[PDB]
C-alpha cells in the first residue's frame, strides 16, 4: 500500500493489574476505522503506552488490532525498544502477521551515538526485510535528527520515512525539499494545518481516535486552500487538544471513548485514572463539539 | 496608519570605530521601501545590532531612518533597553520624531519576575503615552510569556500586540483565538508561510531586506489559497536564509547589500566582517535567486 | 546491614547476539571486591546495561552477582524499569535471593506527575516489604526532584535514601541537612571529593570496576581532612573519567578489565564494541595509572 | 597586590529614579571591608545592577567604591558590555583611578562565536594594558566557556583568571589541573566549601556584603583540614542563601544592610522593591543569624 493517509495511534485498555484488555481493544481499533473514518492505526506507540509493557503484551495488542480491522485499512508496527534483540522479535511477528511497515522510536535513556542509532536501524531492518518508518520524538527522547543525519538514514531504501513530531517547521520544510519521495507523517495534533501547508503526506495522531473526522476536514480543506475554514477546525481542535492534555491525555481520551460505550478501561500503572474533579469540564467538551 | 504589514528589521551599517555611517544606513533604509516593496521599518531591532550601541547611536538611526523615507512609510521604533530610564528617553524621542508605534523587547540577563516585565512595559507607556508592541524573542533572551502573561499584557489598551518569535505555533494558535483585535506580526522569515496561515497580521524580519518581494508573494498567496505556490517560495526563500545563517546572518545580508552598490560597511565590534571564505558560496546564492 | 560504604556499578559481559556472559559476569563481580576492595555491588543499574535486557536476563543478572560474593558484601538490587508489574517482579526475586535493598530510577520517557512518580515507589515497596533506594539521574532521564518532593518520598520508613546524581551541589546540602539519617550514596565519580565533603555516606560508580582503591583513599582521606591528598587523587582519578568517556565509558571499561584476564566480551547493542583506533592511548592510560 | 581573596560583589542603593546614592554606596562599600573583613570589591559586577546603568553612572559607581576604602583593599572593576567602545572606556577610566584589574563578562544576548567573544577580550587589553578576568556566568548568559576556549583565553599573559560560576566541579577542577598558576575565584556562595577544596584562590559574592565573617571561616577551615566544621558554616550560610534568593535577593540583602542604619535606598527598577510580605521572615533570619 501507498502509506500516506491519516493513523490514529490506538490506545489500550487495561484492568486494575495493568493487563490488557483484549474485548475493550478490540473496540478501539473499529471505533478509529469506522465512527472516526481513519485510514489506519500505528500501533504500539507512545499513545499505546508501549514503553510500559512487556514483550507477550506487545504481540497481544499487534494480533487484536490486525484481527479487528479489515485488509483495506493501513497497519504501522512500532516495535521501538531499548531491546535490540525484542525490537527484532517484536519486527518479526508483526511483519508475519502483515502490518505493511515497521516504525521504531531513536534509542533513548542512553546517550547513543548517532552511529548507533544509525545501526540499530539497519539492524533491524536486516532481521525483518520490511520497510521502516523513523519516529522521531524529541520531546520525550531528548534526541534530535540533524538533515544531515536524515540524509544518512534516508539513503537506505527500506527507510520509507519519518512520524515527525520536533515543533519544528524550518527542518520540516527542508526535510520535505531535500527528501520528495519519503513519506513524512507529522505527530502534531495541534498543528495539523501547519504540518500540511508543509507538504505532509498525512498524521499520526491520539486525538484521532475521537477527532477524527474534523482532522480529516483540516487536512482536505488546507490542501484544497480553504485556509481559513482549516485554520477555524484547527482552533476547534486544539480546545479539544488543550483540556485533554490538562487533564492527563490518555486517560481522558479513554474517558471519551468510554462515553461512547466503549470498555475503555483504565491505564496501566504507574500512569493514574482520569480524576473526577474533571469530570464536569469534560462534559461540557464533549457537549461542545459533539465527542 | 494601522500597523498590519511586511517591514524590514533595518540593518545599519558601521565604519570601523563601530560608528554608524548616515549615508549606508539611509540607502539601506530607502532599498527596503523602494526596491523590496515593504510597508515599513522596524527601527533599533536586534537586527539593527542596537544592543552593541549607544545612547546617543540610537537616537541616532532613529532620526536618519525616518528622514530617509516618506511620510506614508510604517515606523515601528524598538526602545526596549535593560536600562528602563535609557527605553523612556528613546521612547519620548521616537514619539516626538512621529513613529507610529513604540516596541521593546523583554527585559532579559537577570531573572526578573513577570510583574517586573509586566511594570517594565507599563512604566514606558505611562511615560510615553505611545502604543507598545511586545517584542517576545526567548532564542535570545531566555523569556518565555504564556497565554495567562499575554493575557496580562494585553489588557492594557496601549499594548497593540507582539512581534511573535517562540518557535510555537499551539502558542500562536492559542493567542491568536484569544485575542483577535490584537496586531501580530511574525519574526521567523523561515516560517513565514506557516505564520501566515495562523492568521498573523504582518512579519518584521531582516532578511526581507534582501528577499522582500518574495516574502510579499508567499503573505499573498497563501492568504488568498495558493497555498501550494506560497510554499515553493518558502523553499526559495529558506534557501537563501539558511545560506546567510550559515555565513553570519547580518553581515552576509549587508554583503548582498554591497552587491547593490549600498555602502554597507562593517558589523560593530564584537561581531567580525564576512569571512571572504564565503565569498563564491555566497555569489552563487546570488546568481541563483537575483539577489 | 548498613549500607554505608562505597560500590561498583557491575559492568556485564555480552556475546554478539547479547546475551549475559556468565563466567565474565563472575569474574567482574569477584574483580570489583577482591581486587577493587569495595563494600557492595549495585547490580542492573544503567552501568550494566540494565535498560537494554529483558526480564529474564535482569534475574540471570541478580542470581549471578549473588552467587559470586561472599555474606559480608553489600548488595542493592536495581530493579525499576518503565514496566511496574516487572519492577515488582524483579523486587521479589531479588528480595528472596537476599540483597539488602531494591532501588528505582525514577519512571522516565512519558512525562508522569510527580504523584504517578511518587506512588510508583510506594507501590513497589507494598508488593516487596524491602527497603527501597531512590535513583535520581536527571542527566539521563530529565526527572529532577525537589526537595519538597524529597521530603515527601522521605516520609516514608522504608525509602531509606538516595543515589543522587544531579550536578548540583546546593540541593546535596539541602538535603544532607535536611535528612540526616538517611542515606546519600553519590553517583558522580569525577566529583567524588566534593560528595565526599558534602556529607555524603558513600559513592556507586562504575569507574569503581577499575579505580575502586584510589576511589576509597579520595573519600578517606578526605574524611580525615586530608583535603589536598585527596583532591590530587582527584586528578588523577579525572584524567581516567575523562579518558574512558572519550573512548566510550562502559566498553572502555570493560576493556580494562579484559588486561587484567577476565573475560569481557563485548556491549549489547546498539552500543558498539571499543573501537581499535582508541588503543593506544587506552594502554598509555593503563600504564600511567597502573590500571 | 596578588589578587586572592575574598571580594565582596558591591550592591548599590538607589533613589526613585533609579540615581546612585552616593553615600549609601561609600557606607555599603565601608561595610564589606570595615565589618565584614573583606579584602576586596568587585564592583559594577551583576550585584551592582550594573547592566541597568548608563556609561555615566558606572563610572560613578567606580569613582565613588574607590574614593570610600583605603588603598590595601583590593578592587576589580567590572566593564564588559555588549557596547565594545564602552567596555573600552571603562576599562580605561577604571584603569586610570587604579583599579587592580579589570573584569568582564562574556558577551551576551546574541549568538557570538567564540573566536567574535575571544576578540573581545584581547581589543580590551590591548585599549588598556590592565590585566583581565573572565566572567563566566551561564546562568544569566547562556554561554559556556569550554577546556579548550579557556585553553585559548588564558594563552593570553594578561588574562589572569577567572570568575567562575557554572555549577560543575568537573570543570572546575580540570581548569585548575590545566592553569596552577591562573586566578581562580569562584562566584557561587552558596557551594564555596566545595570551591575552597577544589583549590580556588578566592571567592566573589553577594551575599559576603551580609555574611563574609562565616565565608572567611568555611574558606580557612576548609583550607585546614577542619572540613566538617567548614561544612556546618556552609549549611548556616545556605539557610541565608537560600531565605534571600526566595525573597529577590538583591533588594532582601541591601535590607539587611538597612538593618545596620545603612541608607540603602532602592533597587533600580525594573527590579520591584523587597515586598514587606516577606518581613516577619526576614527579621527571624536576622535574630537567628545575628546578621
Amino acid at each position: 500500500k501507498d502509506l500516506k493517509g491519516l493513523y490514529a495511534a490506538l490506545l489500550v485498555p487495561f484492568d486494575e493489574n495493568g493487563q490488557v484488555n483484549e474485548q475493550g481493544l478490540k473496540q478501539i481499533a473499529q471505533n478509529a476505522i469506522e465512527t472516526e473514518e481513519l485510514d489506519g492505526l500505528y500501533v504500539n506507540g507512545s499513545s499505546g503506552e508501549n514503553f510500559l509493557l512487556n514483550t507477550e503484551q506487545k504481540k497481544q495488542v499487534f494480533k487484536v488490532a490486525k484481527e479487528a480491522v479489515g485488509d483495506k485499512v493501513k497497519l504501522i508496527a512500532q516495535v521501538g525498544s531499548l531491546d535490540l534483540n525484542e525490537a527484532i522479535e517484536l519486527g518479526k511477528y508483526a511483519t508475519e502477521l502483515g502490518y505493511d511497515a515497521l516504525s521504531a522510536v531513536t534509542p533513548f535513556y542512553y546517550p547513543f551515538t548517532f552511529e548507533e542509532i544509525r545501526d540499530y536501524y539497519f539492524d533491524i531492518i536486516e532481521a525483518t526485510q520490511n520497510n521502516m518508518i523513523i519516529y522521531a520524538i524529541p520531546d520525550l527522547t531528548g534526541v534530535n535528527i540533524s538533515i544531515e543525519q536524515f540524509s544518512e538514514l534516508f539513503n537506505h531504501e527500506k527507510i520509507v520515512g519519518v512520524k515527525y513530531t520536533a515543533p519544528n517547521f524550518f527542518l520540516l520544510e527542508r526535510i520535505r525539499k531535500a527528501f520528495p519521495d519519503k513519506l513524512i507523517l507529522s505527530g502534531f495534533d495541534e498543528m495539523l494545518v501547519q504540518a500540511t501547508i508543509s507538504g505532509v503526506d498525512g498524521a499520526i495522531g491520539s486525538t484521532y481516535n475521537v477527532n477524527g473526522r474534523r482532522a480529516r476536514k483540516i487536512f482536505d480543506l488546507a490542501r484544497q486552500g480553504q485556509i481559513q475554514e482549516a485554520y477555524q477546525l484547527q482552533h476547534d481542535s486544539n480546545d479539544i487538544i488543550e483540556t485533554v492534555l490538562s487533564m492527563g491525555i490518555y486517560p481522558t481520551l479513554k474517558e471519551i471513548l468510554r462515553h461512547r460505550g466503549i470498555d475503555a478501561g483504565l491505564p496501566k500503572r504507574p500512569f493514574k485514572p482520569f480524576n473526577e474533579a474533571h469530570r464536569q469540564t469534560l462534559d461540557q467538551l464533549i457537549a461542545k463539539y459533539d465527542l
